């Protein structure tokens, strides 16, 4: 039975020794202790094991992401397979072309590894009837494929969704068997003794939301390490319980356990001996303070039994993301002054609060800012909780960014975020001249959804320039066609052509008129002169190659 | 309207304020971006720029010097934006600038670093890569201006 | 600040934190009055907050947004004035708005004895791309109401 399961632990595999471990959990205990324990220390060095290489950042063995996945009769698409990368993945096209629905497929996959990492026997989320079935689909169900790779153990990890239609009457069920299996074996190895969990989130364009300061409702608890799944694949990032968190934090660099121990239980003294001869007349106070005091007593105990990084290093770690990410700020912190506990940033320049920032340097803000407390809460064993497995879906990155900061977004983030796999969608070329040629996923502008693989363009996109991949990817003019200003170069360089190259009547005024709209210090205007010069050049060596020789 | 270009492909901006002052041809107009695509159908008239190093303490908000309607959108985001139109984080970008370097730090002849960096420029960019051909028409240039040095300096003597 | 809008069109372009949302936010404040006061008489539009509009190192502990409008060559100016004092302060600011209040007036009566055409004014913020759902229907003020097309104009989505 096992005889071969333990050769198979032993080569490198951890659902094998998963199995034995499962199996001698609830066997008998004292003899059949070690076996158990070496398996279970066996799986928890598989997962744990890495190391920092040359430039100084930690890297796993062992690596976690997506590596394949396949849309099939899924909204516009018939069938579809993309070749995901290991780091970074890129998805452009036209408007319409289902940049946002693979975001959305990947999110749906992701749901379940984060409902079954909360939960045993947990339901994530699922394909709808109503918008994710193809319109005129014969086959009248939908289904999305992931094939999820996790090291050298496991080579693939296939997921697949499915969902039929609204009243179709059939029963096609998703396979979410694997998907179990790798997050119970990440509960249950979290909870035997605790290891560094994979991150997922999903960064949709309804992240650009308005910033509403207390909204302080928020059921659950900030500090507890299974927060950090708390909404995480809903588009906007949980701002707000960041903000609490990052006040706790302030509010724990030791000036909260003052406030539930000392004056809570000075408090409780005083009313103990007011109360030394009874008389429940003011005993009535005395009883909802003491609770309090209990209830304070509690949300601690695990607060500083189960605390492996201190908590002020994870507020460095986080102030140190935010100042490296996001451009504009430099320095982050909270302010009590005010009895409100506001949290004040700083631009060039200017101190300011939170509410007082733009809307493009604070939703990026509170993109890195939850990636971070996410990580933070999630990686304590490391030195840098950043440098942790994760996959991060961002929905279109350049939102409300300006071209100065969007040649630096990618570079930033893959930088304070080593092992993230990031699956991003941009719509704009300053992104792309940052990114290698084997990192994009395009759509071809006469795509009607019945392609089946995703490819990288033809040219080189890292270190391009704005107008050639403008115009080779993106395959849009740098000229507007719309304005006919626009076209003046080259109808200058036509009445050039089908004359010697001598400025006629025509070519004269087009001169003229090119100079008075653009100017003297223009490019179409030193394009202009210089196509002339070039033509006199052309008609020089004739006469003189025909007056060499004829 | 606040940031037209908002969710819109770089297809849809040539042409989005054509179809709005088409369609609304009475309405004033105020709108804010961030794109020269946008601001490539816009008359210099039009534009109210923001210096980058200002302070809020300027008493005018003023035109650019360069007429942007019917323009390249790389000259807008260089001269309007100031936005360099190739990015100065990647290393590769300075490939062709540090290869020239290379070739007049020489005697204009090719050797063998510029010869490694010159492979290293085709490897990346490929065939028929712009930056490849900007590469092999510096090579011509320089190369055959040493011959014309040479020929010129002989008979100086 | 001082803007010189054109008739027609006019881009704000900058940086991020430059202040184009506030200079569109201003105008729709400014707008507000010329709306109220156009469905209803002696209405009140918006006016300025008092902890984010004043800036952090005014020395006043006042801001003041002042338009001018133009109404054709008989009445070539229309000024209003937006003026809101520090919070925690003796001394306040009034606004004057009465040109607003007196050409919004104009404009509703007009329209109740022998109906006209009525200008639009609308803000189209960032506050958009909220997503969609079909299912919110109710809502108060019967829709088909033609002043109902100033109803939430300004103001975001
Ligand atoms: N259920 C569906 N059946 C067919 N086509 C669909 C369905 N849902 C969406 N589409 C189409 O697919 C596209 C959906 O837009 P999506 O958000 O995926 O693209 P984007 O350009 O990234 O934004 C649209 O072109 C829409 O017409
Ligand atoms: N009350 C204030 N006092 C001082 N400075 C402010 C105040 N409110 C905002 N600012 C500054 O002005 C900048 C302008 O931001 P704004 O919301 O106008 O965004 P934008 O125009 O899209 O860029 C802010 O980023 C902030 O630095």
């Amino acid at each position: 039975m096992t005889k071969q399961y333990e050769r198979k632990a032993k080569g490198g595999n951890l659902l094998s020794a998963f199995e034995l471990y499962q199996r001698n959990s609830d066997k008998a205990p004292g003899l059949g202790e070690m076996l158990v324990g070496e398996w279970f220390e066996m799986c928890r060095d598989y997962i744990q094991d890495g190391h920092v290489d040359e430039s100084g950042i930690f890297r796993p063995d062992n690596a976690f992401y997506l590596r394949r996945l396949t849309l099939k009769d899924f909204r516009r698409f018939s069938l579809l397979e993309i070749k995901l990368e290991e780091d970074l993945t890129v998805i452009i096209g036209n408007n319409g072309k289902g940049k946002t629905s693979i975001l959305y497929a990947i999110a749906k996959t992701l749901s379940w590894f984060v409902a079954n990492i909360l939960k045993e026997g947990g339901s994530g989320q699922r394909l709808s009837e109503m918008t994710d079935i193809k319109n005129d689909a014969e086959d009248r169900y939908s289904d999305v494929s992931s094939t999820f790779f996790f090291g050298k153990g496991l080579k693939s990890v296939p997921i697949r969704l499915s969902r039929s239609a609204l009243g179709t009457a059939e029963r096609r069920d998703s396979e979410v068997k694997p998907a179990k299996d790798l997050a119970d074996i990440w509960r249950v190895i979290n909870e035997v003794n605790t290891i560094n969990l994979p991150t997922f989130a999903l960064y949709n364009v309804e992240r650009s939301q308005p910033f509403n300061r207390n909204i302080k409702d928020n059921t659950g608890r900030r500090e507890e390490r299974f927060d950090a799944y708390s909404q995480t694949l809903g588009g906007a990032g949980r701002f707000d319980h960041f903000v609490e968190w990052y006040i706790y934090l302030h509010k724990r660099t030791v000036s909260d356990i003052s406030s539930s121990i000392k004056e809570l239980e000075q408090q409780v003294n005083d009313l103990q001996r007011t109360v030394d001869g009874g008389m429940v007349s003011v005993k009535s106070l005395l009883e909802q303070m003491k609770f309090k005091l209990s209830e304070a007593i509690e949300r601690n105990d695990a607060a500083v039994s189960s605390r492996v990084l201190t908590e002020s290093v994870q507020k460095s770690i986080v102030e140190k993301a935010i100042c490296s990410v996001v451009p504009s700020i430099s320095n982050i912190w909270v302010e009590m002054i005010t009895g409100s506990d506001l949290v004040k940033v700083t631009n060039d320049g200017h101190d300011v609060t939170i509410d007082q920032l733009s809307d493009g340097l604070r939703v990026f803000l509170s993109l890195v800012a939850d990636l971070a407390r996410r990580m933070v809460m999630l990686n304590p064993l490391l030195e840098n909780p950043l440098e942790g497995r994760g996959i991060v879906l961002i929905d279109q990155i350049e939102l409300h960014l300006h071209p100065k900061w969007q040649q630096e977004v990618i570079l930033n983030l893959r930088s304070a975020f080593p092992n993230i796999q990031f699956i991003i969608t941009t719509h704009s070329p300053i992104v792309l001249s940052t990114i290698e040629k084997r990192c994009i996923r395009e759509f071809e502008p006469n795509d009607d959804g019945d392609q089946s693989f995703l490819d990288s363009p033809d040219m080189q996109t890292k270190g391009s320039e704005n107008a050639q991949i403008l115009e080779q990817v993106m395959n849009v003019h740098s000229t507007p066609p719309g304005i006919a200003e626009s076209h003046w170069l080259g109808n200058f360089e036509l009445l050039l052509l089908d004359n010697s190259g001598e400025l006629d009547n025509h070519s004269q005024v087009l001169y003229d008129q090119i100079k008075a709209h653009f100017g003297i210090d223009s490019i179409e205007l030193k394009k202009a002169d210089s196509l002339i010069r070039i033509n006199k050049m052309k008609n020089k060596l004739n006469k003189i190659r025909a007056e060499k020789g004829k």
